[PDB]
C-alpha cells in the first residue's frame, strides 16, 4: 500500500492525471481511499450525481468533491471552463465498484435521459 498522498503527487504531475490513474490500477495499484462515505437509507432514486443522497440497494452514495481525481489532485478539470460535475454533490456508486470511488467516477459516464451510469443504473 503506497499510501494516498504517493499516489495522488504521481498523478497530479503526470501529463495525463487519468491515463497515470488508471495505468496504476491496471497494474494492480491499492485503490485511493478516504472517500467521504455518507450515512444514507439505500431506498433513494439511484441517479448518478444529486443535491442529496440517493444511493438505492445496489449502490453507496459519497460526497462529490472527494470521489473526484482532480479535486483530490488539486489541478484543472479538464474541460473548457474547468467546471466540475462532482463538487457540492453526492455521488452514488455501484456496490461492485465502491471500493474505488475515484476510478469508477473517472471511467464511467451518466446518461443525459435515466440520469444514471451509462453501463450499470442505466436501463435506455
Ligand atoms: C441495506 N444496506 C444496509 C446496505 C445496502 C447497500 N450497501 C450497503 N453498504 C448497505
Ligand atoms: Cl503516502
Ligand atoms: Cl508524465
Ligand atoms: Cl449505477
Ligand atoms: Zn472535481
Ligand atoms: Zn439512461
Amino acid at each position: 500500500t503506497m499510501g494516498n498522498s504517493t499516489v495522488l503527487s504521481f498523478c497530479a504531475f503526470a501529463v495525463d492525471a487519468a491515463k497515470a490513474y488508471k495505468d496504476y490500477l491496471a497494474s494492480g495499484g491499492q485503490p485511493i481511499t478516504n472517500c467521504v462515505k455518507m450515512l444514507c437509507t439505500h431506498t433513494g432514486t439511484g441517479q448518478a450525481i444529486t443535491v442529496t443522497p440517493e444511493a438505492n440497494m445496489d449502490q453507496e452514495s459519497f460526497g462529490g468533491a472527494s470521489c473526484c481525481l482532480y479535486c483530490r489532485c488539486h489541478i484543472d478539470h479538464p474541460n473548457p471552463k474547468g467546471f466540475c460535475d462532482l463538487k457540492g454533490k453526492y455521488v452514488q456508486i455501484p456496490t461492485t465498484c465502491a471500493n474505488d470511488p475515484v476510478g469508477f467516477t473517472l471511467k464511467n459516464t451518466v446518461c443525459t435521459v435515466c440520469g444514471m451510469w451509462k453501463g450499470y443504473g442505466c436501463s435506455c
